[PDB]
C-alpha cells in the first residue's frame, strides 16, 4: 500500500526531523502539495539528525516523504500515531538494501506546534 | 496509567531526541536501569530540538523519560509503535500546563540504530 | 491525560468490540456525543468477545469509552493508529485492579466501514 | 514492505479477532512458527466478525496474517502498537480491490490475555 503519505490539518505548522542509519547517503525530500520544500541529505550510522525543519501544511494538508540513496529510492513504511485525542506523529522508516531493519533514513513528522 | 517507561532489548543502542514547544524551560531525563542517562534542557514554541543523544539501553533494557518544567513534573503520554516487525518508535508527550497539547516536551526514542 | 476518547469522522459508522481478560465481570460503555450508546458485559480469563457493534459517529463525532468493574472505574489506556493514511483503530486498555496488564476489558473501534 | 508479519513472546496466548467488510468472502490464515494454526472464512459488509479465537504462540513467537479472496492474496498493513509498556495489539488491514480502503479483511491480534 502508499506509504509516507499523510494528510495533515489544513496551514498548520509542524516538525519534519530526518535520522540516519546506514553506510550510504541519505537524500530524504519533503514535499507538502507536491512540490519539494526541504531537503535532507548525509550518511551516518549513528542516527544522526540530518536535518530537521519546520513547515507548513499548506492549502492541501498534503505531506508526502520520499527517500534516497544517489538517486535509488528507498522502499518505505509508514503509520501515524495519537495520543491522547490531540499528539500526532507521523513516522516513516526506509530500507535502501537487503537487511530489512528499516532504519536507514527514519522520518518523524509532529504537529501540533508551539 | 505509568507512561513515559519502555522496555528495550537489553544492550542495544537507542536514539533518544527531545523537541520544546513552550514558554518555559524543558528539562528531560532519560533515565537507564533507573539511574538518569542523559539529561537536556532548552526553550522553544517552534519544535527546537533541546537534545539527541545515542545511549545503551543496558542489561535490564528499562527505559524511562521524565520532563520537569518550572519545578514540577509534566504529566505524560506515551505509545510504542513498531513498523514492519523491525522498527521501532517510543514516543512521549508532555503537559506542563493548563492548555492539553502535551506537545509542550515531545521525546523520540528509536531502535535499532545503524 | 484522558484517555478513552477519540474524535471519530463526523456521521461515519465505526465498529466497537470489547474483550475480557479478568476474574471479575467487566461492562463496557459506549458514549457518543455524551449518551451512552452500547453497553457490552462478560466475565472470561480467556479473551471473550463480550459484545460487539456497529455505531454512528454522529453530528460530533464525540466517541468514549468507560469501563467498570462491580461499580468502580476501572484506569485507562488509549490511542488512535492510521494505517496508509486511511484505515482507523482507536485501541482502549483498561485496569481494574493491581497487576497493571491493562487487559481486564480491551475495547477496539474501527472505522471506516464497508 | 513485508506486512503482517509479528514476533510475539515465546510461548505465550494471544488472541485473534476478523472482521469482514467487502462484497467478497473474506479467507484468513493465521501461521504460527510458519503453519496455519487457523482460519477464518466469512463475507460482510457490515464489519461482522467472521472469526475469533484463541492461540499459543510457540517456541518462535513467529505469527503471520494472510489474506485472501477467492485465492487472489489482499496487500496488506499492519503495526504492533504497545500502550503502557504491557497491552499489545498487532493490526492488519487488507485490500481486495481498487478501492484502498483497505478494510476489506481487518484483523486484531492482542496479548496478553489472562
Ligand atoms: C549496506 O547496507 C546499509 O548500510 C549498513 C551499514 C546497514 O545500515 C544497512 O541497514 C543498510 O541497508
Ligand atoms: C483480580 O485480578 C483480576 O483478575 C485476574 C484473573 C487478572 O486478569 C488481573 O489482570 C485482573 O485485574
Ligand atoms: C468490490 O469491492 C469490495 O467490496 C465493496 C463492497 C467494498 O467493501 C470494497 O472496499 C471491496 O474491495
Ligand atoms: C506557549 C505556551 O506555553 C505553555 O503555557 C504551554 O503549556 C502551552 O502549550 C504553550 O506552548
Ligand atoms: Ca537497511
Ligand atoms: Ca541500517
Ligand atoms: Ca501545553
Ligand atoms: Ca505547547
Ligand atoms: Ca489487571
Ligand atoms: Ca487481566
Ligand atoms: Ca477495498
Ligand atoms: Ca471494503
Amino acid at each position: 500500500a502508499t506509504q509516507g503519505v499523510f494528510t495533515l490539518p489544513a496551514n498548520t505548522r509542524f516538525g519534519v526531523t530526518a535520522f540516519a542509519n546506514a553506510s550510504g547517503t541519505q537524500t530524504v525530500n519533503v514535499l507538502v502539495n507536491n512540490e519539494t520544500a526541504a531537503t535532507f541529505s548525509g550518511q551516518s550510522t549513528n542516527n544522526a539528525v540530518i536535518g530537521t525543519q519546520v513547515l507548513n501544511s499548506g492549502s492541501s494538508g498534503k505531506v508526502q516523504v520520499q527517500v534516497s540513496v544517489n538517486g535509488r529510492p528507498s522502499d518505505l513504511v509508514s503509520a501515524q500515531v495519537i495520543l491522547t485525542n490531540e499528539l500526532n506523529f507521523a513516522l516513516v522508516g526506509s530500507e535502501d538494501g537487503t537487511d530489512n531493519d528499516y532504519n536507514d533514513a527514519v522520518v518523524v513528522i509532529n504537529w501540533p506546534l508551539g
